[PDB]
C-alpha cells in the first residue's frame, strides 16, 4: 500500500522504519567523516513524535521546517568507511531550503528529486552510523 | 491528480516530455549505442493502447514485452557526458522477474530508483537527438 524507494546503503546494522508522518516538523543529522544520526520529529493522527536512528557520534546540524515547508529531495553517499559500506555524506533538500551536506565520504551517488509529491518519512538500517537510508513517497 | 514522480536525472537540455502514469505498460523497447538515443512505451490507460517514442533515430534497439503480473521495481543508469552534452548514458529497467539491459556505453554518475514497495508506472524526461533526461510515475502494487 506505501510508496517505499530504497535502501542506498550498506546491509550492517539493524532494520529501522519510522513509516509516512502527516507533517514533518524537524530534523537533526549528525555527522563527521560519515553520517552518524538521523533524528526526525514528526506529527500524524494528532500527535507528535521524536524518532533517533544510529549512534551517538558527530557533530550535530537541525532544522525546524516552516509552515509549508516540505521534504523534495535527498541525495547523498554510499562509502566505505574501514571496510564498512554505510552513508558518508547527506542532504536533504525542501521547497524553499538546502539542509546539507553533511560528512565528508564520498564513494557511490544517490538522489532521489521529487517532482510532483513529497518524501512523508524514512526508513534504513543503523547500528552506530546510519548504514542505508530510503524515503516514503507521499502525493502533496 | 495526486501523482508521484521522481526524477529527472540527466541534463538541462531536449524538450521536455511526459508520458503520464499508466494502468499498464504492455512493453518498452530502448535504442543504445554510446549512449541512450530514445525510448520507447506501449502503455494503456482508459482503454487505449498506445505507442509513444522520445529521443533520435540511432541506436541499436531492444525490446521487452511485459508478461502478466510482471511489473517494473526498480530503474538504474548514469548521467554522462557525450561531446559535452549531459544526457543519459546507461539505462536498466528491473522487473519482479527480469533485468532490461544494461543498455549504453558511457559511465559517469551513477542514479538508482530501487523501488522496496510500489511500482514504476510510467515515464517523464527530455529529449532531442537522445535521452537528455529521465524520471518515473510511482504507483503502489
Amino acid at each position: 500500500g506505501a510508496i517505499k524507494v530504497g535502501t542506498w546503503g550498506g546491509n550492517g546494522g539493524s532494520e529501522w522504519d519510522m513509516g509516512p508522518a502527516y507533517r514533518i516538523d524537524s530534523v537533526k543529522i549528525n555527522a563527521g567523516d560519515i553520517i552518524d544520526a538521523i533524528e526526525i520529529t514528526f506529527t500524524r493522527y494528532g500527535l507528535t513524535e521524536t524518532q533517533h536512528y544510529g549512534g551517538t557520534g558527530g557533530e550535530p546540524h537541525e532544522i525546524a521546517f516552516e509552515d509549508g515547508e516540505y521534504i523534495m529531495s535527498m541525495e547523498g553517499h554510499v562509502v566505505d568507511y574501514f571496510g564498512l559500506t554505510i552513508i558518508g555524506k547527506l542532504t536533504l533538500t525542501t521547497n524553499r531550503r538546502t539542509f546539507g551536506p553533511f560528512g565528508a565520504y564520498e564513494g557511490t551517488p544517490f538522489s532521489i528529486p521529487v517532482a510532483e509529491g513529497k518524501i512523508a518519512g524514512f526508513f534504513g538500517r543503523a547500528g552506530s552510523f546510519i548504514d542505508a537510508i530510503g524515503v516514503y513517497l507521499m502525493p502533496n
